[PDB]
């Protein structure tokens, strides 16, 4: 039947293997609390040591589930067998339920709490899947889906940037800002979840989402060799090379050597030139992507009118750590511990160099802008990736090939938000007075990925993902990767191929 | 199924636009608590300050949503883009919800209270839809539901005036009154809710109620020109003005000029004449409107047994400030801040005035009362207006035309009257004791919204409503009207055309 | 007699939409991100690796394209552009410069924020208007998808980059077009072409 | 019928405004005349003051209707009103006939 | 929130006698042409896009 | 703008003139080299010849 001693679902979990789709399924216990005390606000962070730069924010009484890292919906077995056994995987479906409910009430009687549910207590649920509010989630945030299934999923507080703080500041000679900085304000935003449509739940109730993916394969190949290298060494070629005198040598016109065949088929993009500027509590990028209007008034440095590019490299070779794809492996994590740097993954189609020659030497070009012919691998994402990044909406782009390796959609995954409904006291005073609740349950994300098994002619053995690549941590230190501890703690993968990357073990003729 | 772990709605936010009609869709989360104790009371209040007013009214043990106004039904978003897109609206059909209720028992131990709920209590609901009990709603009243979605809306206590009271007072020198007096109280009605059938529910319950609307439009359209202005100046006339001897000044009889016809058309009503009598304490009108029948005993002034009737000035153009339309923006707004004062519309068929000749100059006619030919626009409502009045039931009336802008209708929607059912308590004292209980719960209201869109051949744009038009406040002055501050607090418009009044943007060939 | 000629369009739309976030600026404040930044040992600074604030996180979208770069040269009886597109194939005779052989490539910038009035879009709105009165220069439209740019670090400061040429992941907006502008332009016939947009706004 | 007497058209004019499309209706008295005496010339316009820029101009005898820009298509009202209340436009079909010659 | 519209009202004022109208006539029948580009009434400025 | 002048909405294509050729002609000789380096490798030559 139905009711409150009636579980609303059950505990789904696991994979399934096969030749064309892989279903992973996870469930998780999740938490949510009263966010804002029930208000929208919007504050101005403006760290004083960010040199200048600022954010406008309107938090909201609401917090959202994140399912984008590839860590959250595979096991670090599953994810080895998807890599070793399969060329090419995307997501297919997506199916999410929100179940089995438990909305409490918190007593505070002193420094002891105590806990008891209230019954008839609710909680709302909104997706948004046409995207008409300002996307919850962006791509390596720390407010995914847990790796370990037991681990609770504490939801973060949905907000959102209304506008360009720095545009908007009304800063200047002028009292109360500028014309153009006024207009900007006039026109600011300001979306509310409780405008749209959506679902009150009780612990009886629960509630079910679908979603559709149509997206570009995730191709897991290496290049053995070069686009360049696609000749035939033995055959000669047609083809004259003239060399125009230099200094004392006299110009010649010779065929080219077999050896040496011109190639048709230039680097990709990518930006090796550009630097990070300190201190690491501005933003700290090689490039900034900046807005700046005509007429308004900007007392800062590029950073804060506009947004850091990272990485700023593309298929071009990392020639500084700066350049490299780097995250921390825990929230806890500082410094140089828990950071894993990403590493080549030794495919031919990555680590991509432009040099020119000046007739004496070949130089290095730093910065390679779309060209035509331009051949190159998307990054080499590893478990721990976002799946997916939210591409704007706009008139024009050039090919979306986002060098973090997450794959822009128009519309990825819609955000279920989700808060604890209001349960006013009643107050003489006419104060703001609420009855302090929050509700865990049980939230199961399937998703089917269709997946395509690699052929190949090669006679070799090729590259694959083994746990001898894993390494041993611990208290005692006798505990190995993606294994628990004495205290329960899960061994982080030190290294990046410890994550294990793609475009690493399965080769590819060009 | 249905229980106490079955939530009985959801939340339902937003609006529909169409051609032909506009759904505004809104969900409150309300608050209502004992009121007078489970007792029927008829109070006197007058004022000492009052000079002389006073009012007999009897306050009841129930509360009462009220859905009149604007801004409760409309976004500034959506009041925009219904002002700017459309000649003329009236309300179709209106559905409203109460749902998901939770009725706590108030637990107080001390200095800390405690909430727990009694799922056996109930709580009473009536909606009077035929006005067989006296309008809990008055026009302007700060009881309306909230603009924001998210905040509480805390129901007010019903009450109503069962007499006026100087009528009623027994003063004068007979003691215990005159005949006339006692035989206005001998007859003095008394309403109870409780004489009529209505529903009780429990937490697992919900109630819905439907209105139909026939209503005449409220038009959003503006008069480039008076109706006097209607004429060809380039045109002769054959009109003769005869102009009688005036002074040393012969009589003449001459064509009428081209540039000035005679105009069918006069100046609409309205009362220029009347001014406020202090103190503020007091009803303070420029005109009251009195009952006096013959018999009873008067010691005070007009105010106390009659109403001040306010605005007094009609499509008039009002010539001080205490004829124009005032009203706070919030409940917390005192003085001279907060307040907003109407301004014109730049109508024409608004801000009319009616001067006489002497012969010598013109000079105003400060009370233009009905007179045959008259023309004039219904006030140009704001996003703050209540939407309909209470039309009194009488034998005869003239052109209805409520000079606030709120649309008095026979019947209006019902008003949906709540009350905590009464708990009893065993007292060996014969005490009446009840046990202490709140509801909360979510009220939702659905209306359909009839609209008709413009169709202009003015080659010329014209006037439409801007956020350019917006002023920024706040506590750090940063906040753009219409939207939330750091402290949440919402930002209120500063002026009348922050309000958005209709009668502004959509030209009109008379 | 009397003729009428039809015409089917079939065509992109024109966007009447504006920004009011970079894409930059699509993230959430108050949420972590997992990113590193490590910055290079600069001066007496020591390297250090940290986790990126979470006001500011890496954007995955570069600036549109645009030049900042040339610079109109007069006279105004010439071709005065920032930039000429030119044909010059070999054993021609040129005894002019570069304009003459080539046409002006105007308005130069993209959706990138114009840095002088001579990268601004302007017109006379009748025949008979000369010099500084009847003529309409560009603002901005507030848009930001519009009036973008790029700076990359020295590792001291952020310096503009002036011209910004196709790169992967660029989000613009086209051009703010009005009342007065061109509805469509006609596109050469050719082979080969890179994604069309025209500066003016025109839909060619 | 048809004839010297009888118009070949009528004025055409104003909008019409619907949720999916947008009519815009114009009509124009135009007027032409004899262009280059009837011949096609190759002139070459080579200013003094042009900073040696030159061009090469084959001149028809020939004019041309050119409907294209914005304002020629809608009033400034119909403008505001596309702009205010449409996210997105393109044109769809165009019509147009010559007519009323004399 | 309310967004920006194109109104009347940012429309200027010249002529010969400087009484007209952005978009009306004149005594002497010239049409007063837009001084600035946003009496153009450009798009991309009224109506708001989430990303 | 001059009427013989107007405005062009089209670019020049793309295109390096900027490299050079770099001898000896037993070499790999262009006036572009495109590189592949991964991190960790050990290059003893220039970027002929891993390019």
């Amino acid at each position: 039947g139905s009711g409150v001693g009636i579980s609303t679902g059950g505990w789904v979990g696991g994979s399934h293997f096969a030749d064309k789709y892989v279903i992973t399924k996870n469930t998780r216990q999740f938490i949510t609390s009263i966010q804002n005390g029930h208000l929208y606000k919007t504050e101005i962070i403006n760290p004083s040591n960010g040199n200048g730069k600022s954010q406008r924010c309107v938090t909201t009484p609401w917090t959202y589930f994140n399912f984008n890292q590839y860590s959250c919906h595979f096991s670090p077995q599953d994810w080895q067998r998807l890599t070793n056994e399969y060329k090419r995987f995307r997501p297919k479906a997506m199916l999410v339920k929100i179940y089995n409910l438990q909305i409490k009430q918190i007593l505070s009687n002193g420094a002891d709490t105590t806990y008891n549910n209230d019954l008839t207590a609710g909680v709302h649920i909104f997706c948004d899947g046409e995207h008409a509010y300002p996307n919850a989630s962006h791509p390596w945030d720390e407010d995914v889906m847990p790796d370990l299934p037991y681990k609770t999923w504490k939801l973060f507080q949905y907000g959102y940037i209304p506008i360009l703080n720095e545009l908007a500041d009304l800063d200047g000679t002028t009292a109360g800002g500028t014309a153009t900085e006024k207009a900007i304000l006039y026109q600011m935003p300001f979306f509310m979840l409780e405008n749209s449509d959506h679902e009150v739940l009780r612990t009886g109730e629960s509630s079910e989402f679908t979603f559709n993916f149509d997206c570009e394969w995730v191709n897991n190949e290496r290049a053995y060799i070069p686009p360049g290298l696609m000749f035939n060494p033995k055959v000669p070629t047609r083809r004259v090379q003239y060399i125009r005198q230099n200094g004392q040598t006299t110009a010649s016109t010779s065929r080219i050597e077999p050896y040496s065949k011109p190639t048709s088929w230039m680097t990709g993009p990518g930006f090796l030139g550009g630097q990070r500027v300190g201190p690491a509590t501005s933003d700290t990028a090689p490039y900034m992507v900046c807005t700046k209007p005509d007429g308004v008034y900007i007392n800062t440095g590029a950073a804060g009118y506009g947004s850091g590019f990272d990485p700023p490299s593309g298929s071009l070779a990392p020639t500084d750590l700066e350049y490299k794809l780097q995250w921390y492996q825990t929230p806890e994590d500082t410094g140089n511990n828990g950071n894993i740097i990403a590493n080549p993954s030794l495919s031919m189609l990555r680590d991509q160099l432009l040099y020119r020659g000046n007739q004496t030497t070949y130089n290095l070009n730093a910065d390679v802008w779309m060209f035509p012919n331009q051949i190159w691998d998307r990054y080499p994402i590893t478990r721990e990736h976002p799946i997916w990044c939210k591409k704007p909406r706009a008139d024009k782009n050039t090919i979306i090939d986002p060098f973090d390796g997450s794959i822009a959609m128009d519309h990825p995954p819609g955000t279920i938000f989700i808060k604890m409904a209001k349960i006013p006291v009643p107050s003489s005073t006419n104060a703001d007075s609420y009855l302090n609740i929050y509700c865990t349950g049980q939230v199961s994300c399937e998703i089917v990925w269709e997946v395509e098994r690699y052929v190949t002619k090669n006679w070799r053995p090729e590259r694959r993902h083994t746990a001898l690549g894993m390494s041993i941590g611990g208290t005692e230190n006798v505990s190995p990767t993606y294994h628990v501890d004495s205290a329960g703690t899960y061994i982080q993968p030190t290294t990046f191929d410890q994550c294990m990357p793609v475009k690493t073990n399965i080769n590819k003729v060009l």
